[PDB]
């Protein structure tokens, strides 16, 4: 799987070393970079360039599989519980595995809410055989209170060392430091195989927007975040890892980011307040899923019926 | 953690004190700083811009600490009391020290004198290991009567001169002289370490509101209250300071400013009249505490029971 | 103060004359206006709007001064007196020097018999060293009648030429001749420096609603109440001048205006019936004191015990 394997092909050592100083880790990484990127550094000519990817073509098929065989595939995608039944049937199961998955409210709709009961949900060995491992969190406002866990650690009887020691945090400050924060994301992916499971962003556009105050050079947020939404689909590709990001909304409401955003997110969850401590959830833009409702109670212990 | 450690790891003193003119003190401040701030100060170029960073990379770990770390990393934040201890029992220990609290309500319940109280309560050793330290009051309108002082300087029996000396003034008089005001705020917190607690803007949007007109700019505001809404988060975070805001409403009723204030804000307390002298202290979207009230009554000496 | 000291800093008399024309006559003024409200004359641009406020940086400081200090500053505001010790009492002194004092009532409660002894007892030098000068009076209704001074001159045996003289007089038949009205207030409060002390406006809301139906356009008057709420706080503090407003009521009773006027004053009175010629005063929000009641007579000689 790593980059180790190609050495018994032709590839000397001399450019396995060059090749993980980028990135590349995996060997599904080579087959899902350019040779334009590849290209961009320095010690690796075109001539040579090329000579990697013959290489990597007999290690897996670049054929055509049949949709029998790729349902065979599908079954290492797992699901993730929120922490509520009501809202997993709506969602099929729960979060998905290799795809991107949306949440935007209000104001106090729960979003910060729904992201610590899957610090704690996740480690524990629920249904479809999912094993359950360790979570990284990347978060962007300020809300990681720790102390909120040891609140949904005592509902489902786990011990408080084992809680707090599978979560991993780092604040970005900037959206460029959201954005050189992946590589970390990467090298502790692999070097660790296996026993990460999901990836929480705790807003995406908490920094974007407000970098960018400037109406005439909006286009090219749409090429950085073009960058790291495309940056995120891969990550998720090749360690099999659930993404779950949360939005805000503005001014009668819709989300921020447009089109980019709705189009590279694979299910999108809007959220809204009933009485008390009841939130509505509906269904926008899932492939399977239809657009229905539930109700989620947020409690002590997060998320509940 | 001020310039100076940058010198013994590449930098020469030339470009230290350009740093130091645009308002970046801190090792902190580069990293709160993009790569595209930094290129539109005269006299830094492009492969000469790098350099800092990567340098700055060097003083702290740009890496994931484990949550448990991070619970130990969380022991500086302090907890100001409000004056009663119903409230504070609300607020769960009082005014968070790396967050943002509004405070809203009619026009007569009490968020001037709750501003007040605050000016005396933070300068007393209470709970916590709370030391106690200077004041900064930003006031908008014009109720900063320093008279009210010596009342609640009275109940908490302290002698008049140290409750006088320790509160820093300034009105700003419009939103520009607004955002111009924060660079004196950063530069007094600077060079005095340690000894300013919080930072009370005595309402946000009394000369935010007033200068534009309705649907005819809304815009322009937006990413306007957007460079102070995070300007004033990062204030808080570099120097370890509570922020304290209150608002205004309009009409049944609902605060101004819509979703970019309430969603930057960390803690909101909603705030409505009882009989006489009683008042009811709601909570809107916090990330700990649910939604309970309480009951603070107005007396000589501000915030009492 | 005025605009002569701006000459001596860099800028030339070509400039100097178009700040006089929009309106703005004191160094304090510039302060109290935007960059934005500087363009929109025609003759500055940008790269010339800048150096006019960085000359009227050296004029004063854009600092933080000691609340100590703020309290040296805060002994040249007056307080004017009402005619009546009881309800000095109550106000504590009297009318405040620079702030929005606003009285509301039923219909026969005392609003306009309380601006007539305004007229004649701020012409009288009284407690804390105030010496006592001219005033400016705005009648929205009708109700002026002059002869009303000469029965309240007698009873403080003064002359009745210098108390006919002193006051000026104005009709604004309709909100925008309100609107415009204050420019010759400026102007009228600019060359007679420090002879003028109040400024009475005999009912803010008379025109407002004459012009605006219900709720199919309810708007159009909020931005606009909001124009001259802050245009009217702005003239009391260049030129440090009283301002007593009163308002009328509607249908079990609230005042017209709605949150925007109870924001913006400082000091309401509630003004109601007893038997007879006794009427009593509450206190509505005020900053420093608390909710108390007077009881004062409508005599021969306005407002008495
Ligand atoms: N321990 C708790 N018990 C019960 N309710 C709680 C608790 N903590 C928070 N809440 C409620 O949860 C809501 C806040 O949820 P939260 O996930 O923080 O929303 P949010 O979307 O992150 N707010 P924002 O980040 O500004 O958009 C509020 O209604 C709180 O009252
Ligand atoms: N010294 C005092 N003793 C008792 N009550 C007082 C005192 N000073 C003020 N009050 C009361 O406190 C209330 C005013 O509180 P305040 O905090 O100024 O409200 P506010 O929201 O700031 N008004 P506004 O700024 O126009 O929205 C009024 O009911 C006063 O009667
Ligand atoms: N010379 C006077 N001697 C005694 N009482 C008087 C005299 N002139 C007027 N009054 C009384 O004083 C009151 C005048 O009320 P006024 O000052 O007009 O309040 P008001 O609220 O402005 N009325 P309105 O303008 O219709 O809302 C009435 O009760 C009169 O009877
Ligand atoms: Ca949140
Ligand atoms: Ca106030
Ligand atoms: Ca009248």
């Amino acid at each position: 799987q790593d980059i180790d394997l190609l050495q018994k092909h032709g590839i000397n050592v001399a450019d396995i070393k060059k090749l993980k100083s980028v990135g590349i880790c995996t060997i599904k990484g080579i087959q899902m970079t350019t040779r334009r990127a590849l290209c961009n550094v320095k010690g690796l000519s075109e001539a040579k360039v090329d000579k990697i990817k013959e290489a990597a073509n007999k290690l897996i098929e670049p054929g055509f599989l049949t949709a029998f065989e790729y349902s065979e595939k599908r079954k290492m995608v797992f699901h993730i519980t929120t922490g509520s039944q009501e809202f997993d049937k709506l969602l099929g199961g729960g979060i998905e595995s290799m795809a991107i998955t949306e949440a935007f409210g209000e104001f106090r709709t729960g979003k910060t809410q729904l992201s610590h009961t899957l610090c704690v949900t996740a480690q524990l060995p629920g249904a479809g055989g999912y094993p359950g491992g360790k979570i990284i969190f990347i978060d962007t406002e300020n809300t990681f209170r720790p102390d909120r866990l040891r609140d949904i650690a005592d509902r489902f009887n786990v011990d408080h060392d084992a809680v707090l020691d599978n979560v991993l945090y780092a604040r970005a400050y900037t959206s460029e430091h959201q954005m050189e924060l992946l590589d970390y994301v990467a090298a502790k992916f692999h070097e660790e195989a296996g026993i990460f499971k999901l990836l929480i962003i705790d807003s995406i556009m908490a920094l974007f927007r407000v970098d960018f105050s400037g109406r005439g050079e909006l286009a090219e947020r749409q090429m950085k975040l073009a960058q790291m939404l495309s940056r995120l689909q891969k990550i998720s590709e090749e360690y099999n890892v659930a993404v779950f990001v949360t939005n805000q909304m503005t001014a009668p409401k819709k989300p921020i980011g447009g089109h980019i955003l709705a189009h590279a997110s694979t299910t999108r969850i809007s959220l809204r307040k009933g009485r008390g401590e009841l939130r509505i959830a509906k269904i926008y833009d899932s492939p399977e899923m239809p657009e229905n409702e539930a109700t989620f109670a947020i409690t002590a212990g997060g998320i509940g019926d």
